[PDB]
Formats: C-alpha cells, sequence, structure tokens
C-alpha cells in the first residue's frame, strides 16, 4: 500500500513548499566550504537546536552560469521526495539576493574520493551500494521521475555508511519518453548518443556503469575524446577483469545491455530482474531499506564572511517558482 509515497510526492509536486523558513531563525556557526554559486554554512536552528547545512545560492551567480532550470528543478524534486538514500532538504527560502536551501547536516564522506583512494571496491561491498542504487531507482521510477546523472560523484556515505544521493539538477519527471542530450560521456546509455529519445532505462544502464566501476575501479568504457567513449558505448563490447565474478559478468551484460528492450530493470517484471539476479542473492532487500545491514565503510566526522543581503530584490522573475 505504497501507493501512499506517490499520493504524497504528487501532493508536494501539485503545490511545492515556498518560504518555510527564514535566515534570522538560524544562528550561523561556521563556513563548511563553498559550492558553484556561495557557501554551505553550518547552521543552528534557534527554536530546534539541530544543525543544518545551510546552502547560499546567489541568484545573480546562477543566472550568469545558466543553473536556473536544473536550480529549481532540484529544489522542487528535493521537496516533494522521501526515500532513506536521498539527501533531506530540511527548509528552503530567498530573499533579495539568494536562495537557501537547508539540508541535514551529513558528516559523512564522498563515494567518489573513497573509491578513488581505496582503488576498488569488493563485490560484497560494491553490491552493499548498488542494492541502495537499485531501491532508490525503484522509488524515483515509480514517481516518474528518471535521475539520469547516476555516478561516483552524485552519491555520499552517510554517518552509518550508507548511501544518499545529492543532485537532482538533471533529474527529469516524464511520463513516457524525452530526448535531452544530459550527463557526463562515460555513464551515456547508447539511446541517449543515438539521439531517437529514451525513458527511464537509462538509469539502469547508470547502474551496469557504476557496479563495474565499483568492482574494477575503473568506467567499462573510457578514452581521451568523448566520440572514442561514444564509438565503445554503442557498438563496443565490454571487457571484464579476469577477477569479475561470472554472477558480476552476467548481471553487467543485462545492465550494459546496448538494447534498451532487453535492459534489465527495462522487461516485464521491471526491477525484480535485477533484484532476484544470483548477485544479489545475499542481499536483504527489506533489511537494506531498513539501514539494519553493518556497512563496510563508516567515514570520520577566522576566514569567516557576513551574509549581505540587498534591499534591491535580484533576478524576482527568473525564480518566482523557488
Ligand atoms: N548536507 C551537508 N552536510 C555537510 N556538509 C555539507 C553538506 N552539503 C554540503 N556540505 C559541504 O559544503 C561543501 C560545498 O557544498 P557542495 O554541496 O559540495 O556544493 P555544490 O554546489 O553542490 N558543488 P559540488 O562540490 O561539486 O558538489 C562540501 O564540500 C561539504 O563540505
Ligand atoms: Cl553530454
Amino acid at each position: 500500500f505504497l501507493a501512499k509515497a506517490k499520493e504524497d510526492f504528487l501532493k508536494k509536486w501539485e503545490t511545492p513548499s515556498q518560504n518555510t523558513a527564514q535566515l534570522d531563525q538560524f544562528d550561523r556557526i561556521k563556513t563548511l566550504g563553498t559550492g558553484s554559486f556561495g557557501r554551505v554554512m553550518l547552521v543552528k536552528h534557534k527554536e530546534s537546536g539541530n544543525h543544518y547545512a545551510m546552502k547560499i545560492l546567489d541568484k545573480q551567480k546562477v543566472v550568469k552560469l545558466k543553473q536556473i532550470e536544473h536550480t529549481l528543478n532540484e529544489k522542487r524534486i528535493l521537496q516533494a521526495v522521501n526515500f532513506p538514500f536521498l539527501v533531506k532538504l530540511e527548509f528552503s527560502f530567498k530573499d533579495n539576493s539568494n536562495l537557501y536551501m537547508v539540508m541535514e547536516y551529513v558528516a559523512g564522506g564522498e563515494m567518489f574520493s573513497h573509491l578513488r583512494r581505496i582503488g576498488r571496491f569488493s563485490e560484497p561491498h560494491a553490491r552493499f551500494y548498488a542494492a541502495q542504487i537499485v531501491l532508490t531507482f525503484e522509488y524515483l521510477h515509480s514517481l516518474d521521475l528518471i535521475y539520469r546523472d547516476l555516478k561516483p560523484e552524485n552519491l555520499l556515505i552517510d554517518q552509518q555508511g550508507y548511501i544518499q544521493v545529492t543532485d537532482f539538477g538533471f533529474a527529469k519527471r516524464v511520463k513516457g519518453r524525452t530526448w535531452t542530450l544530459c550527463g557526463t560521456p562515460e555513464y551515456l546509455a547508447p539511446e541517449i548518443i543515438l539521439s531517437k529519445g529514451y525513458n527511464k532505462a537509462v538509469d539502469w544502464w547508470a547502474l551496469g556503469v557504476l557496479i563495474y566501476e565499483m568492482a574494477a575501479g575503473y568506467p567499462p568504457f573510457f578514452a581521451d575524446q568523448p566520440i572514442q567513449i561514444y564509438e565503445k558505448i554503442v557498438s563496443g563490447k565490454v571487457r571484464f577483469p579476469s577477477h569479475f565474478s561470472s554472477d558480476l559478468k552476467d548481471l553487467l551484460r543485462n545492465l550494459l545491455q546496448v538494447d534498451l528492450t532487453k535492459r534489465f530493470g527495462n522487461l516485464k517484471n521491471g526491477v525484480n530482474d535485477i533484484k532476484n539476479h544470483k548477485w544479489f542473492a545475499t542481499t536483504d532487500w527489506i533489511a537494506i531499506y531498513q539501514r539494519k545491514v553493518e556497512a563496510p565503510f563508516i567515514p570520520k566526522f577566522y576566514e569567516e564572511e557576513e551574509i549581505r543581503v540587498s534591499i534591491n530584490e535580484k533576478c524576482g522573475k527568473e525564480f518566482t517558482e523557488f
């Protein structure tokens, strides 16, 4: 009976929450780091006492870098969704100068830098992470959301060693097909490259690419020039390292299926063809969803400038919906 997850997403999708907090409600502790459009600040919600990561997006910068649609889309998705492996948007508001995304404070690590530092993951460790992505894509797809941007860079490891998807700029809600050429070359599904339309099956392609990259330490398709990567994706084969189990190679043959009508995740049994695959025979799907499996990696956990908000409104039109 999770037609309630759909019903609730749809209320929030149809009437997105706006100005759910304001700046004067947060104590500013310190700057955590710098983003594309401004700082992320550790803040204490004055009422509750909880700490959050407040991302400050300068509207003028977002316009200048032509990231308007992506910013709006990301916020709109994040205020509608609810799933254990999606970063939690706690509050959003705007003022004359900035957009504010008040995120759950997650003192974790980055999948990208953990993968690159370790070199590669064991199949059982790759499988632990992959199962979180499988359940996430099941959720997103049941809401007609195509993520279409999977890659380690988009995944952080929280304090329990579980995944959170951190970026929804590219994700599109759409019932059938869409055409936008977007993503990063190594993770492009062939039906995206061939420019005749694609659907949610491109996420299962990208899962294949991620599992391979986790298990090998490098992705299946790579080259000095993007056109060489596109050639490989479209009409190349894949080469599995000899260390890959036959279970893993069989799963990847069916995820990195160049023909989307035969790709696992896109057939009559849908997500069950992936969940019921041999490689995932040891995965307790319910237990992964409940974060009851012990994770293999637990992350370890002066120059302060004020925020100036203009008295004049900037980019009112561009960010009306926010
Ligand atoms: N939820 C969070 N919890 C804790 N620290 C965070 C959180 N979100 C962002 N940060 C910190 O803020 C820094 C910059 O924000 P970040 O979200 O990385 O920016 P971005 O604009 O999304 N670009 P990118 O660095 O490529 O992801 C990060 O390197 C973290 O140190
Ligand atoms: Cl591209």
